[PDB]
């Protein structure tokens, strides 16, 4: 299921990486995702667009996993998925919470 291409996605990616990478852009809900180790999932690095003297927070958003039918994935005891692609789709998309629900996922 591998995601190595979503724009979103950046694999071997830390927390400061995504956040750099966001940085770099800089843009409104900066979505980026980061392979992890726990259940399985992935991790979502989301990035508020902003500078002067601050605005620009940039969040790192797990993939939680829960063996559902499918909705395994999630980050906010929310919408679940069997991957972060749909998980991340879904944010794109949808509603799903999140700085701006995924508005753009950061590729570094």
């Amino acid at each position: 299921n591998n995601l190595e291409t979503y724009e979103w996605y950046n694999k071997s990616i830390s927390r400061d990486k995504a956040e750099k990478l966001l940085l770099d852009t800089g843009k409104e809900g900066a979505f980026m995702v980061r392979d992890s180790r726990t259940p399985g999932t992935y991790t979502v690095s989301v990035f508020t667009k902003a500078i002067i003297s601050e605005n620009p927070c940039i969040k790192h958003y797990h993939i939680k996993e829960t063996n559902d039918s499918p909705k395994r994935y999630y980050v906010a005891e929310k919408y679940v998925f069997d991957s972060i692609p749909l998980l991340i789709q879904y944010h794109q998309y949808n509603g799903g919470g999140l700085v701006t629900r995924l508005r753009y996922p950061v590729c570094g």
